[PDB]
């Protein structure tokens, strides 16, 4: 593999590659969707615009229909070319195949029609335009041709190895320790959208240490990182490293980072207690010492600060109903609640004499996230709360996390960037965590509100940009009373890059493309980085 034709690229392999399958991407090697798979749309969360990707034009044509055109020439990488029986065929098979993760799609969706040879209309029994948004830039099209002889089992357990989608690159090799991806010289996008993309490989590596990591970036064997790497900001400053922003936060935000709390639990389940414990933490202690100045503390609501989604921030809410790092706050507000240390122990007890301590919860190795919650946990001591820092391993905090089954537990799964501000209200809030053992897609802690029900299903079911902010400030304003998840920081988007081979990286003074590749990002422009690049 020529050096200057080739990009080495980590961040989102953490073992070994066995898993291509488009239907399971939470298991695939990352960039089976957007390398080998493709999307109908992707959406710029910079600029707040979708782009259309497999698709030409797609538009709502009445309240419940939904027009989708798709653009001619497209192929398979096997020949077959992909036509609107294909995305029939994507949709369709969730309906029959009930295991499949986006067939609740037909709850909602009604039929699907063929207009003609390249279009389709999609009418809705239920129009749910934030979630359709969603669906177009994350559902990835696949081949009727390869797919259809399975049953569901064969479908969903498939390793798909030399996977066959459509997208600008293949998979040539793979190894325990990376995914050797190569260029699609006949790639649709090359004469349909004039983009072609650069590097001949892409060689994806799985890297065991961050001191490996670095030390690769500093000898540029490493072009492009997405790993959290400890030390980035005065390795700029003494070396030379490309990111983002040139300086403090270096880093675009990637989602919500806070605190999930069990509010079914004595103490917990009292809204002012979890107000008193939003006052007492220190955001900017987990800035400095966990980030070292590489994520922005968030506003109160936990809206990310992005154009698509701040157009709709509800400054006179967040203004009345916010709280602050403020301790004195939080020991009056417990004060008033009757938690008070009466067996001088310096811990409050509850009203009742009673004694309780909490636990706070992250993945154990999780390095940052154990400084931000031992950092939380001292803030919390401060103000006479008796909490501890525990690190289960990860299959124990997942078993936490999603049954419920914990104290405090910091998490950023369900907020991430996406096309639609009904994500994160849906992440913090998933009204059916609270009838389900186990829940997945948020509200971990399991609150319960109808309220919040009625207007998460008012968003998800307005296109209004008008009401769309009305009910965003009334969801906010139930997220600061209440708070069943306290926002704390930003999560970062973690790049960085060598320029030893390859130059022109996406940055804030060159912003063409969001230079992530972890798996739902490529969709999110991390794809156009490719297009940008040039080899020295
Ligand atoms: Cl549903
Ligand atoms: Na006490």
């Amino acid at each position: 593999h020529e050096r200057n034709k080739t990009l080495y690229w980590g961040g989102a392999l953490w073992s070994p590659p066995s898993n291509w399958n488009p239907f399971t991407p939470w298991n695939a090697v990352a960039g089976t969707i957007g390398l080998v798979y493709e999307p109908l749309f992707l959406y710029d969360p910079l600029n707040d615009k979708f782009e259309p990707w497999l698709a030409e034009k797609g538009e709502w044509v009445s309240n419940n229909e939904y027009v989708l055109t798709l653009r001619k020439g497209l192929r398979w990488q096997d020949g077959v070319p992909l036509t609107a029986d294909d995305v029939v065929f994507t949709f369709e098979i969730a309906k029959k195949y009930t295991g499949i993760s986006y067939s609740p799609v037909w709850n909602w969706l009604g039929r699907i029609e063929r207009v003609d040879e390249r279009t389709l209309k999609f009418v809705f029994s239920d129009p749910r335009y934030q979630e359709w948004k969603q669906m177009l830039i994350n559902t990835p099209i696949v081949p009727k041709h390869i797919w259809e002889n399975k049953t569901e089992e064969e479908v969903l357990q498939a390793a798909n190895e030399n996977p066959v989608g459509s997208g600008p690159y293949y998979v040539e090799s793979w190894a325990d320790d990376r995914c050797v991806f190569k260029k699609n010289g006949n790639w649709w996008g090359i004469r349909e959208l004039g983009y072609d993309p650069k590097p001949e490989r892409i060689v994806e590596l799985r890297v065991l240490s961050n001191n490996v990591a670095v030390g690769m970036l500093m000898k540029g064997e490493l072009d492009w990182s997405n790993f959290f790497l400890p030390g980035v900001p005065v390795l700029k400053k003494a070396y030379g490293i490309v990111t983002w922003y040139e300086n403090a936060p270096y880093m675009l935000p990637a989602n919500t980072a806070g605190i999930y709390i069990n509010v079914n639990k004595y103490p917990l389940s009292i809204p002012e207690f979890r107000r008193a414990m939003a006052y007492a933490i220190n955001p900017e202690k987990i800035v400095t010492r966990a980030y070292e100045n590489m994520v922005t503390a968030a506003n109160p609501a936990g809206i990310l600060p992005l154009p698509g989604y701040m157009k709709y921030y509800p400054k006179e809410v967040v203004d009345k109903y916010g709280f602050k790092y403020d301790p004195e706050m939080a020991k009056k507000i417990l004060d008033e609640l009757g938690f008070k240390d009466v067996n001088k122990d310096g811990f409050r007890e509850d009203p009742n004499g009673k004694p309780f301590k909490l636990t706070i919860e992250c993945p154990y190795g999780w390095t940052d996230w154990m400084v931000s919650i031992q950092s939380i946990a001292e803030d919390l001591v401060k103000v006479g709360i008796n909490v501890e820092p525990k690190y289960p391993d990860y299959s124990k905090y997942a078993d936490d996390l999603y049954g419920g089954k914990f104290d405090l537990i910091l998490n950023n799964f369900t907020t991430g960037v996406s096309a639609t501000i009904w994500s994160y209200f849906n992440g913090v809030f998933y009204p059916d965590a609270v009838e389900s053992e186990y829940s997945y897609s948020g509200n971990f802690g399991k609150y319960a509100n109808p309220e919040v029900e009625t207007l998460l299903d008012e968003l998800n079911r307005s296109n209004d940009d008008a009401k769309i902010k009305e009910v965003v400030a009334k969801l906010s304003e139930i997220l600061l009373k209440d708070l069943p998840f306290i926002p704390l920081w930003y999560n970062g988007a973690w790049f960085q890059a060598s320029e030893a081979v390859w130059t022109n990286w996406p940055t804030e003074k060159n912003p063409y493309a969001v230079p992530i590749g972890w798996n739902g990002w490529w969709q999110l422009t991390g794809i156009k980085t490719l297009f940008g690049i040039e080899a020295k």
